[PDB]
């Protein structure tokens, strides 16, 4: 059974997608099909891996693999 697991990002304005744990590719290219395919941009955007009710900041060039299954946020770099 072709076995692909997948990462469950929330995009802005409380959105979610779920995005196949692609190893070798960065949460950037993964999450920015998300995005784009929202008509969102992952570079106004930042991603994040609650933990116990603590953020986790992670980088667009850091691969999706890493946070295989597990419940990631992409935020708007909206300073207001």
């Amino acid at each position: 059974s072709p076995q692909k697991p997948i990462v469950r990002v929330f995009l802005p304005n409380k959105q979610r997608t779920v995005v196949p744990a692609r190893c070798g590719v960065t949460v950037r290219d993964s999450l920015k099909k998300a995005l784009m395919m929202r008509g969102l941009i992952p570079e106004c955007c930042a991603v994040y891996r609650i933990q116990d009710g603590e953020k986790k900041p992670i980088g667009w060039d850091t691969d999706i693999s890493w946070l295989t299954g597990e419940e990631l946020h992409v935020e708007v770099l909206e300073n207001v």
